[PDB]
């Protein structure tokens, strides 16, 4: 019973030392699917940055071009919609797609009033007031709005 | 010097001392790993969660440049910077390049075109549009406006 127990220790000893050896491997391999990750991860990063730049520029060739830029986009369940400035340095307004068809909607929400009469010495009367047409006669809108302004 | 007894040695002490030795090392071990698969775990977060951010902005760009398109006739294929100056070609039909290196530089683009068009454009556009040239910034939309109504 005494030589029996201290025996089976060797056994012990055995089972313990392949048990190690097997973690000491899948403590290998995880460590390098962390450096991959990383790689992976930093170019990402990058790609999705650098884009932003690019981005940037285009807005901004487009501003210097078309002297319009638009700010942002919602989707309120039916229909996305998107702020837009136009003018040389200017009326804000919203345009709005639910076939299809086209919302305009001037936004003044802010507006030093000396500015909204010099607005409406150049402005339509009906560019002050939401509108609807389909979407063949966007770019006429737009060309609209610029030879007043 | 361990030493057993029945009722009622170096080698012998070396097997318990070496059993606790291996039992800690490998406890220690069993940290390592749980530290590395959450590390490992909130990497793939990382990036999944770039994935969809950019999946996603991208799409917020497609859907400008397509209003864009619809609004202003005029898109933005792409860009590059060879070293000095950054290039953007463009389809507003007639596709043209524009350089910028402050001032500007159009190009005429037609590495490809059906001669009928060809000729149906030269019908539509000034001479110049078909020509290399060159103006300051402030003068891009005035340019714009000119290719806009002939076409």
């Amino acid at each position: 019973s005494a030589d029996l127990l201290v025996a089976n220790l060797v056994n012990e000893n055995f089972v313990l030392s392949e048990k190690l050896d097997t973690k000491a491997t899948e403590i290998k391999q995880l460590q390098k699917q962390i450096d991959s990750l990383n790689a992976q991860v930093k170019e990402l990063k990058t790609q999705t940055s650098q884009q932003a730049e690019n981005s940037e520029v285009i807005k901004d060739l487009y501003e210097y071009l078309c002297n319009v830029r638009v700010h942002k986009s919602y989707e309120d369940d039916s229909g996305l919609w998107f702020d837009i400035s136009q003018g040389t340095h200017i009326m804000d307004y919203k345009l709005g797609f639910v076939v299809t068809e086209v919302i305009y909607a001037p936004v003044l929400k802010q507006r030093s009033t000396e500015e909204l009469y010099s607005l409406q010495s150049k402005l339509p009367e009906y560019l002050f007031e939401t509108l609807s047409f389909p979407l063949s006669s966007l770019n006429q809108f737009y060309n609209k709005i610029a030879k007043s302004l």
